[PDB]
């Protein structure tokens, strides 16, 4: 499903990411429109061998297992491909674990190199939220 960004931001809303340790929803917002152009069913190959999915670019490294990354973790305890779904339910709370890890967003590279002191606000402007 490639979501609309209102759409999109209502969605993280209601699954509760909105001030979620402290990231206005704008944060949420920007980071997915950079790793995943709000595309579900986006994967990307990583330098190490692992690959990122879904709406928030979760890696296999860590996260969720995908059955080709070697000596991974799956801390998510979830398969990678669910990560994939319309439905973002897996993706918001595997990311909740993420941000909560000790570096914030600045797990996401994208939100970090594109999204981080930036008017985040904008990704929500003119959205009924
Ligand atoms: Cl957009
Ligand atoms: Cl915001
Ligand atoms: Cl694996
Ligand atoms: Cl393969
Ligand atoms: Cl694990
Ligand atoms: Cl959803
Ligand atoms: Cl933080
Ligand atoms: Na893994």
């Amino acid at each position: 499903k490639v979501f609309g960004r209102c759409e999109l931001a209502a969605a993280m809303k209601r699954h509760g990411l909105d001030n979620y340790r402290g990231y206005s929803l704008g944060n949420w917002v920007c980071a997915a429109k950079f790793e995943s152009n709000f595309n579900t069913q986006a994967t990307n190959r990583n330098t190490d061998g692992s690959t990122d999915y879904g709406i928030l670019q979760i890696n296999s490294r860590w996260w969720c297992n995908d059955g080709r990354t070697p000596g991974s973790r799956n801390l998510c305890n979830i398969p990678c491909s669910a990560l994939l779904s319309s439905d973002i339910t897996a993706s918001v709370n595997c990311a909740k674990k993420i941000v909560s890890d000790g570096n914030g967003m600045n797990a996401w590279v994208a939100w970090r190199n594109r999204c981080k002191g930036t008017d985040v606000q904008a990704w929500i402007r003119g959205c009924r939220l």
